[PDB]
């Protein structure tokens, strides 16, 4: 699905913890 492409952007939030 290319609904696989918005999950990419959950790395994002990975940069806010550090």
């Amino acid at each position: 699905f290319p609904r696989i492409w918005l999950h990419n952007l959950g790395q994002h939030i990975y940069e806010t913890y550090g």
